[PDB]
């Protein structure tokens, strides 16, 4: 009855936000048009027309809710108006104003005489009756947000973090506060992250770690053993040094001050965000408002889902395979481009490419898994997607690094016996450089290669897809184009809005905390990323994408239990980065227990002569990066005291560095009040002083 | 004005709970009398008389609140009356009824013309104006609670846990639910705790662990080295076996199934109490309702407090000293009472005595610390006392065990060099039995000696102190003694009521979870304790002690963050009980890596010949429980491969057993819904179905 908000087609002013009569400002536009399958056109018309009829208090339909109709659902949900505030009304905003008219779009459904009870635009736009329902914005509130925040000129400026909630809402504001804070806490781990390896840069020469390695009369003698079986040469340690001279900054003590700092920093990063969310819990309001057959389907999906997890695990195996083949050519074919780091650059590019391809499969297959599973509407759907998409992106992004980490440079044996992966082909081995540069280049050109490549995808892929709406649809308009046609031609965002833009940071946060024993610059590269990503995600959210609905979330949600699970994992893996993949505990032990006269030939503590005095010679019956017995002895190619010393000091380091840092991350979490103390002085002035 | 509830002295019926007129039932009695310093008697009278005056709507004063006066504070606090319920009134109890008249005793203070504003009986009874304000009870509700619950005849009966809240309240009920549940979860760790060492009891003979030890032709040969310097003999391993034959049940695999079970059990114990408190969150209602100089004083108290902590640490040193002296006599002076276990029984009695003495100092000094510090009234006072009294009782009770645990049987050296505690006196050493029996006897006669001795203190010390009120005050009364005189003569409980009765269980829970690698019966002894302590604390709370005020607490409070800190500590210390103090990882390594031909002389896996093939011989320049090099070799009395193998497998076991169990205690805490599922089906019928 009387549905149609009549087709008074007049669009005289292009930058308009009002009706014909004025003084009425838009909150949201839906659109659908059916004049042109074959017999269901008016069926979708009668499926639509009863919804807008009780809503009352191409051609794109306006909405508006006046004083008597905005307030009658502002008594339903308890809105805080203004200073001080109170629930559900207090007399003294288009960030608030277009959530109430979406709260209006929450309760009211449709009335059928044949029992199809359809509610909201959840199924309305997905079945295909509507095409796009959206809000829109201004030209000002928007124009001053370009010059100060959302421009590449205003990168050095402070963030208008109030003027992000007041324009975009707590879905977006609590991302950009968490992007600005995590930019700030990266800075106090970048400047102390620069400083620690600057001492590693200053002390580059005089510790006999790359001092012996660059001396061809005594560090050129070290004729190693070829890794693969056929077509690999016996090589020396001249050719390592070009990598060994910058290896002296990646782990002398630069890590062991920083990795014991990052364990302190991440529990200072998380716990001061607990104080940061709590003072944004106050200044922004943030308050809440057959069965067996089905079970079997869900279990199959849960079980069916892991296999993909199994598949991603499998791809890395292909990289291991590809690496061996590609590595062999590398030596024959050829700025200090040694084949040890050529394969570590080239075949780490080829892996990173396949990470970006198989992300896009994961981008789609985890959706097709989840809707085939039984979700909730929109809140436990993404929360079932969170532990399913991220857990794909965990093992997509980090299982390559977790290969080059703990279990790549292991598994040698009796003739230099590889494990052979229980197949007829050989297995691979690390180079006697305490292989870390194969990791920290893989770490760099992922977390800096994702930082480059996704900031091309987040910049021009919304740009050229809007030019699909410009070079392919209409060009040369009436030169006064009305506002909603401009804003509709901007592409939408997806139902899950900032899921993809949190996930790409939790991937970055899982690089600056999981793998930071090695690469202390991983704050700095992620500092200059977050200096730009806070403008890139500013720009694409203001120019290109449509206006997100300003829904309210109190914390980030479902990534706070992940970072709290990443940080607990980060103490275990940083300690396993240091012991099992960093070659400094084999140096700490030599300095402290093999240059002393038991098993040693030197008076006081000195690192002179470390490299030949670690490895194991191998009769033809060359040296290699192992702690095994020399041939010709009582128990040859079984282990030494030295492995069993070092693997004990390896495993004691895991035990000491976890139990100290997990106590420090308990003391720091104890000795910090979780709600911030000035806000504890501010919330107590809101209940007794009213 | 008109204070005195007039002295109509008539006490005709002895078991009375009413007034002269009847139909009015008591809730609470205060008492004070001043007819007999020297000039302040009427000063305490005028300090009293204005309080009871506005309360209106030896001789012991009744209280009573009728319908119009009970309800007017039952609208202030939101009481749930009954089935289903609602806040602050709903029309369809002396557990509830005498909390409202204590809620009446919360707001109303006194009116002075000279500014002393005194509120309640907090300072009223502590300054000395009143002597005892208390409630009292019946003869029935009480009489059927004796026959079924609070009698040593009714020990096998099920607990009337509803009929503890409905008589005593959630202060007491949530203790007795937590005493009954922790009795039940001890039972499913007693029956699987009996079973695991019953296989240790069945396989007592055929593993060459006590098979060699009892064979004097080949296990009598092992002429060890005396521990202390003067007056200690060279001894053999005949004399160990009497302890080695029951040592074969304390740790073969009995622990490694149970200690990996107890890590699963305690996170099943805690997490099913989360479901147990939540279904008691529903069935019982449980809903809430100069500065610099001062800072310096608080800091000094905080710092001053540790020293006592330092002192308790110091006493153990005296035990170490006393043990050495007492041990020396033991050998000379003498049911298989070998001196290895005689000192472990006798000098572990003498330590347990001094634990009970220095508990009583800790019982008083932590009070004198806390009131000299700045508390809150009664809630952050005990919560500041919780982390101060228990942390004394932690290091009082467990630092003796943590001495006999990780750092007693260490620190030998070059001539068998003790550390000498940087003094001229010698240090002590363990016996080659993988010293654990010095712990599990210390563990038994503490946690079973406290269980005996405190259940004498909790039984007859309230009994004979009531007989101080019977044999020393009045005997042979009018033979119809009125009720409040009987109940006043029962001794009071203390301000902190069940603090002392939670703490003695958290001490027991810190014995069944911290030290359970060894002594799998520590559930069973604590099962038969909690079978009796749930009747002993039933009996003393019903017969001897006065009626506690039925205040409401939702959970136990301030011991749930302690057991959650005990259980996280329990995974670290059980693994350090197994590796550093249990001698099975030195057996696991021998079986798996020294009976194989590297460093071995036997074809397949066999434990034949373990004991001589572990220890280190010592030239006169005897064997002892060390993994050190034999004299006369390349690096003598420095370590072996074998220490460095075993200490690696020690430290890998800490790493494997923590990271598995902390993941299992993460999976079990994930795969269990914290609110119980039937209550999740029950709370959703209380908000939408009303
Ligand atoms: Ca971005
Ligand atoms: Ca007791």
């Amino acid at each position: 009855d009387f549905r149609t908000p009549e087709f008074e087609e007049f669009n005289g002013k292009p930058d308009s936000l009002f009706f014909t009569d004025g003084q009425r400002r838009i909150d949201f536009i839906l659109v659908y048009e059916d004049e042109s399958k074959k017999g269901t056109n008016e069926k979708q018309k009668r499926k639509r027309q009863a919804y807008e009829s009780n809503l009352i208090c191409l051609v794109f339909v306006k909405v508006h809710a006046p004083w008597e109709v905005l307030c009658t659902y502002a008594e339903i949900m308890h809105i805080k108006l203004p200073f001080e505030k109170s629930r559900m009304n207090d007399f003294y905003n288009p960030a608030t104003r277009s959530r109430i008219v979406y709260f209006i779009l929450s309760r009211v459904k449709y009335q059928v005489m044949n029992n199809v009870n359809k509610f909201g635009i959840n199924r309305l736009v997905s079945s295909g009756i509507y095409k796009a329902a959206f809000p829109l914005h201004d030209c000002s509130e928007r124009y001053l947000l370009y010059r100060e925040w959302a421009h590449p000129r205003s990168i050095y400026k402070k963030q208008p973090l109030d003027l992000i909630r007041k324009y975009y809402g707590e879905k977006i504001g609590i991302y950009f506060a968490w992007l600005g804070y995590y930019t700030q806490m990266l800075l106090l781990a970048a400047v102390v992250g620069v400083a620690c390896f600057l001492y590693g840069y200053l002390d580059q020469d005089n510790c006999t770690w790359s001092k012996e390695v660059c001396d061809p009369d005594i560090g050129g003698q070290i004729l190693m053993c070829p890794q693969c079986d056929r077509l690999c040469p016996f090589w020396r340690l001249n050719i390592t040094c070009e990598s060994s001279k910058k290896l002296c900054i990646f782990d002398s003590f630069g890590t062991l001050i920083f990795a014991v700092f990052m364990g302190v920093w991440v529990t200072l990063f998380l716990e001061f965000w607990k104080r940061r969310q709590a003072e944004l819990e106050y200044e922004w309001d943030t308050v809440e408002l057959t069965t067996c057959g089905k079970c079997i389907r869900v279990t199959l999906c849960a079980s069916a889902v892991f296999f993909w997890i199994l598949l991603i695990i499998a791809s890395v195996i292909g990289i291991i395979v590809y690496r061996l083949s590609v590595f062999i050519v590398f030596s024959t074919t050829l700025k200090y481009l040694t084949p040890q780091m050529a394969t570590s650059i080239t075949a780490s590019i080829i892996s990173f490419i396949i990470i970006m391809i198989l992300n896009t499969i994961y981008e789609k297959v985890a959706i097709m898994i989840t809707n085939f599973e039984l979700p909730r509407t929109q809140t436990d759907y993404e929360n079932s997607l969170t532990m399913k998409m991220f857990l794909f992106q965990f093992v997509n992004y980090y299982s390559s690094c977790f290969y080059i980490a703990f279990f790549k440079g292991k598994f040698v044996g009796y003739p230099g016996d590889p494990v052979y992966l229980l197949g007829k082909y050989r297995s691979e081995e690390c180079d006697p450089g305490g292989c870390l540069l194969e990791l920290t280049t893989q770490l760099t050109i992922i977390m800096g290669g994702k930082a480059i490549w996704n900031n091309i995808q987040e910049v021009l892929l919304p740009w050229v897809m809007n030019l699909i709406g410009r070079y392919k649809r209409v060009s040369g308009s009436e030169k006064i184009t009305p506002r909603w046609e401009q804003d509709y031609h901007l592409q939408p965002m997806g139902k899950l809005g900032l899921f993809y833009e949190y996930l790409e940071m939790i991937i970055q946060f899982g690089f600056v905390t999981l793998f930071v024993a090695s690469f202390p610059l991983a704050p700095l590269l992620a500092l200059v990323n977050n200096i730009l990503e806070i403008r890139v995600d500013a720009w694409k959210l203001t120019t290109q994408f449509r206006r997100m609905v300003p829904e309210k979330a109190q914390d980030i949600g479902a990534w706070q239990p992940i970072m709290q699970g990443i940080a607990i994992l980060a103490v275990v893996t940083n300690a396993m980065i240091i012991a099992f993949t960093s070659d400094m505990i084999p140096r700490l032990v030599y300095y402290w227990s093999f240059s002393i006269p038991p098993y040693g030939d030197h008076t006081y503590y000195t690192m002179d002569g470390y490299i030949n005095n670690t490895l194991s010679v191998f009769n033809i019956t060359c040296r290699y990066r192992d702690f095994r017995n020399p041939p010709g002895h009582p128990q040859e190619y079984k282990h030494n005291i030295y492995y069993w010393h070092v693997i004990a000091a390896k495993l004691a380091f895991i035990i000491v560095m976890e139990h100290i840092i997990y106590s420090v991350k308990f003391f720091i979490s104890y000795a910090i009040p979780d709600v911030s103390k000035i806000t504890k002085s501010k919330i107590k002035r809101e209940k007794y002083l009213t």
